C-alpha cells in the first residue's frame, strides 16, 4: 500500500515517499535529490534528467525542455506562440496541439508535452522502485494554483502514460503547506515560491483540515534561468574586455557559460565567493575567473526587490495585512539565495521563515505525505 509524491516541475522534478512515519527524497543515481525535466534523444540513446541537461551545448535541437509550459494547451494558444520563439527545438502542430520534434535514432519523432513528461515521470518513479524494492503504481502529482482543467488533465495523462494511478493532482502550495503540518480556527499560509523558471506566490486560509486559494500573483517568466542569465551577460562583458572577443553569437559557448553560471550561482548561496573554469570557452582560450555573492546580488538586484510586489498584491487581493500571515513558507531552488531570504524576512518585519525542508524539496515532500494518507 505504498505511493509516491512527485513534483513536476518546470526546470526540476522531485520524488518522496512517506514510509516508516517520515519522508524520504529520493536521489537520483548521481545522488542528486531534484532531477531536471530534461529528456534528450542522439544517434543511439534516450537521456532523461542530468544525462540530458549535460548535453544540451552539444546537441541543442534535440534536447527538450520546458514541456511544463506547453502541457494542456492548444498549438495557437498565444502563450504557446510565444513561448515557441524562444526554445531551439522544432515544436509543430498536430491535430491542433503542440507537439515538439526531435532526431532519435536516425529518424524524426514528435511527441506531446505529456509523453515528454511521462518520460520524466517514468524515471522518477523507476528510482523509487529501486529504492523501494518493488512496484510502484499510485501516486499524487503536483501542479500550479492557477492550471486550468486542460492542464490539469494533461498532467494526469501523463501519469497514465508512466504507468500511474494517479490518486490525485494537487496544488503546488497546498503540498508546500501539508509538508509542515500546516493542515494538522482559521490559519493563513503565504507561500512564496521562487523557482527555475517561474515565481508564484500563493494565500491559503486552512481550517479544520482545508484548504482554500485565497490569491495567488506572480511571474511565470522569472526564476533562477533569469539569474544565470544576468551572469552571462556580466561575463561576456568581462570576456569583451580581456579579449577584445564578442562571444554572444557564438551558441554553444553562451549555453556552456550558462552551465558554468549556474553552478557558480549555487555555491554563492553558500560562499561568499565561487570561481568559474571553462576549458576551451572560445577559440581555444581558457576562461578562469571568479564572482562575489555581492557582485551577483547588485547583478540580479532588480530582479529579486521586483519578487515583493506580488506578495504585496496577493496580500491586497487576499484582503489581508502581512501581520495576518500565521506562517511563511519558502519554496524553489532559489529561494536558498541569501540575498532573497532577507529580503523577504525585512518584508515581514523580522519573522522567522519556514525553510527548514529544503525549498526545492518541500513540493514533493507534501506530495508524499498526502499520498501515504490517501491510501491508508
Ligand atoms: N543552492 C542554490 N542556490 C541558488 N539557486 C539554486 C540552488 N539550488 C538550486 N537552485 C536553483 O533552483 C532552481 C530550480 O528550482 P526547483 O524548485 O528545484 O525547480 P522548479 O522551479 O522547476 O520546481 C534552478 O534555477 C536552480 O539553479
Ligand atoms: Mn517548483
Amino acid at each position: 500500500g505504498i505511493a509516491i509524491g512527485i513534483d513536476l516541475g518546470t526546470t526540476y522534478s522531485c520524488v518522496g515517499v512517506f514510509q516508516h512515519g517520515k519522508v524520504e527524497i529520493i536521489a537520483n543515481d548521481q545522488g542528486n535529490r531534484t532531477t531536471p525535466s530534461y529528456v534528450a534523444f542522439t544517434d543511439t540513446e534516450r537521456l532523461i534528467g542530468d544525462a540530458a541537461k549535460n548535453q544540451v551545448a552539444m546537441n541543442p535541437q534535440n534536447t527538450v525542455f520546458d514541456a511544463k509550459r506547453l502541457i494542456g494547451r492548444k498549438f495557437n494558444d498565444p502563450v504557446v506562440q510565444a513561448d515557441m520563439k524562444l526554445w531551439p527545438f522544432q515544436v509543430i502542430n498536430e491535430g491542433g496541439k503542440p507537439k515538439v520534434l526531435v532526431s532519435y535514432k536516425g529518424e524524426n519523432k514528435a511527441f506531446y508535452p505529456e509523453e515528454i513528461s511521462s518520460m520524466v515521470l517514468t524515471k522518477l518513479k523507476e528510482t523509487a522502485e529501486a529504492f523501494l524494492g518493488h512496484p510502484v503504481t499510485n501516486a499524487v502529482i503536483t501542479v500550479p494554483a492557477y492550471f486550468n482543467d486542460s492542464q490539469r488533465q494533461a498532467t494526469k495523462d501523463a501519469g497514465v502514460i508512466a504507468g500511474l494511478n494517479v490518486l490525485r493532482i494537487i496544488n503546488e502550495p497546498t503540498a508546500a503547506a501539508i509538508a509542515y503540518g500546516l493542515d494538522k480556527g482559521e490559519r493563513h499560509v503565504l507561500i512564496f515560491d521562487l523557482g527555475g523558471g517561474t515565481f508564484d506566490v500563493s494565500i491559503l486560509t486552512i481550517d479544520d483540515g482545508i484548504f482554500e486559494v485565497k490569491a495567488t500573483a506572480g511571474d511565470t517568466h522569472l526564476g533562477g534561468e533569469d539569474f544565470d542569465n544576468r551572469l552571462v551577460s556580466h561575463f561576456v562583458e568581462e570576456f569583451k574586455r580581456k579579449h577584445k572577443k564578442d562571444i554572444s553569437q557564438n551558441k554553444r559557448a553562451v549555453r556552456r557559460l550558462r552551465t558554468a553560471c549556474e553552478r557558480a550561482k549555487r555555491t554563492l548561496s553558500s560562499s561568499t565567493q565561487a570561481n568559474l573554469e571553462i576549458d576551451s570557452l572560445y577559440e581555444g582560450i581558457d576562461f578562469y575567473t571568479s564572482i562575489t555573492r555581492a557582485r551577483f546580488e547588485e547583478l540580479c538586484a532588480d530582479l529579486f526587490r521586483g519578487t515583493l510586489e506580488p506578495v504585496e498584491k496577493a496580500l491586497r487581493d487576499a484582503k489581508m495585512d502581512k501581520a495576518k500571515i500565521h506562517d511563511i513558507v519558502l519554496v524553489g531552488g532559489s529561494t536558498r539565495i541569501p540575498k532573497v531570504q532577507r529580503l523577504l524576512q525585512d518584508y515581514f518585519n523580522g519573522r522567522d521563515l519556514n525553510k527548514s525542508i529544503n525549498p526545492d524539496e518541500a513540493v514533493a515532500y507534501g506530495a508524499a505525505v498526502q499520498a501515504a494518507i490517501l491510501m491508508g
